[PDB]
């Protein structure tokens, strides 16, 4: 129903071969993670990755009850009271360069279709100084400006990454959707002003942690949450399903509305995300519902949706629930609920499952605990460790060991450099244990003290 097979087109190349290679650490740590299945003939699975990858799109939740509209409206009122309603569209130059609260558009990333077929890059289709598109791209943009997204095709392929061993064996490989470059430019034009503002004020008050640096913001987040009796963690991750098409409609008319300062065309842009045409080799699918991965605004949209959904679930579960009975901190599929009340998220899970949404605990368990505090929760694979008046993001051990066990040739040193800044919060003994396999074989890795100094100095 939600996945319609269109007529075939030309073959867009899809990578069937991982770029990931094992490090010296793999044989020591032996993680229950490995490169995702990219090929029909992978011996590590019995399933067909092409069938399994798209199975989530075969069914989609048609409708949502009235409570979702009510929560979206109220969440919108709180956001735009904080962020203001100056959310008009940016110019193409402004979109390319970016505003104070956001980076410029990456010129090295894929231009999308049909440019990848013709062997072109983003720098070929636009001049970055003048902000001038080539005749073909200018016509495409003007077409979209007339509310017509008819010939926008997302370049779709399998995501080359580490997955849990269970997902490898079931061929549960994630999908990447790359939109055309002019679709990305339009998207940043329409939502970039809001986004830059949204990503620069992460915290409990906004309800979002998007755009945070965990090194600094863990203290702010932690300090705001420590006064609450309880903090629960919620995971939205679900390979088998995607966002309802109805959710896009709610955001279009309750959140990203003209009354909240957005351009008239946003409704149509959001529709091009909700119902999208995707190219996967020769095959062409029309997919109803779901968020494309490669859209710059994806993680922001997912964060907002999931914030709305958890309160909707609470209203659906508890007749006497009120908006301010909890505080929410959302980041993509990860969510914290801070409250003084005792809440039963097993019951909330049952309520949300009636609307096609799955929630699980953020940790290993299969059931939600009745009691949960700040010290118990996991958020972006990190716990909250108190350090005087500060909080530090202590990353899960299995996560660190998995990251250290594989790499991409060429970028090893900068991967290890990033991991030192994650591993520092686990203490010197653990830090040295994690990097021991590398410097036993002669690799120089920054000392614990050098990286600990850097973090400490952030608050002096």
């Amino acid at each position: 129903g939600a996945l319609e097979r269109l007529p075939d087109g030309p073959r867009i190349h899809v990578p069937r071969k991982t770029a990931l290679r094992p490090t010296v650490a793999r044989q020591v740590f032996q993680p229950a993670f490995a490169p995702a299945v990219l090929s029909k003939f992978d011996p590590r699975t019995d399933a067909d990755v092409d069938e399994v990858a798209f199975s989530k799109h075969t069914s989609n939740q048609e409708t949502l009850p009235p409570v979702f509209r009510m929560v979206a409206r109220e969440y919108a009122n709180r956001v735009f009271a904080l962020l203001g309603r100056d959310n008009g569209r940016l110019s193409v130059k402004q979109a390319l360069d970016g505003l104070e609260g956001m980076d410029p558009m990456d010129k090295n990333t894929s231009p999308g279709l049909p440019y990848t077929t013709l062997g072109m890059r983003r720098t070929d289709v636009v001049d970055w100084e003048t902000a001038t598109l080539i005749p073909f791209a200018a016509e495409r943009l003007e077409k979209m400006n007339n509310k017509d997204f008819s010939d926008i095709v997302y370049q779709t392929f399998l995501k080359d990454e580490l997955r849990p061993i269970e997902k490898v064996q079931a061929a549960k490989t994630r999908i990447v959707d790359v939109p055309p470059f002019e679709h990305c430019i339009l998207g940043r034009q329409l939502l970039g002003k809001f986004a830059s503002k949204f990503q620069t004020q992460p915290g409990l008050e906004l309800g979002s942690a998007i755009g945070c640096d965990p090194d600094v913001h863990w203290t702010a987040f932690g300090v705001a949450m420590q006064g609450f009796e309880r903090v629960y963690d919620v995971d939205y991750s679900n390979f088998d399903s995607t966002h309802s098409v109805a959710m896009f409609r709610l955001l279009a008319e309750e959140f990203f509305s003209e009354e909240n300062g957005f351009d008239p065309l946003v409704k149509d842009y959001l529709e091009s995300l909700a119902i999208s045409k995707h190219a996967y080799e020769e095959k062409r699918y029309l997919i109803t519902g779901g968020l494309p991965s490669g859209c710059a605004a994806t993680s922001v949209l997912n964060t907002i949706m999931n914030n709305i959904i958890i309160r909707a679930g609470l209203y659906l579960t508890y007749k006497n629930f009120e908006f301010d009975d909890v505080k929410v901190l959302s980041y993509g599929d990860d969510l914290l609920v801070a409250t003084n009340y005792q809440l039963n998220f097993d019951r909330v899970r049952t309520s949300l499952a009636k609307t096609g949404y799955k929630i699980t605990p953020a940790n290993k368990t299969s059931t939600f605990p009745l009691e949960s505090t700040l010290e118990d929760v996991v958020f972006l694979k990190r716990k909250f460790k108190k350090e005087g008046p500060l909080y530090r993001p202590v990353m899960n051990r299995e996560a660190l060991e998995a990251m250290l066990s594989y790499y991409r040739p060429g970028t090893l040193s900068e991967k290890l450099t990033s991991i030192t800044m994650l591993a520092v919060h686990s203490g010197k003994q653990e830090y040295d244990r994690l990097f021991a396999p590398f410097r036993e074989v002669g690799v120089i890795v920054p000392t614990f003290e050098s990286v600990e100094y850097r973090w400490r100095s952030l608050f002096w």
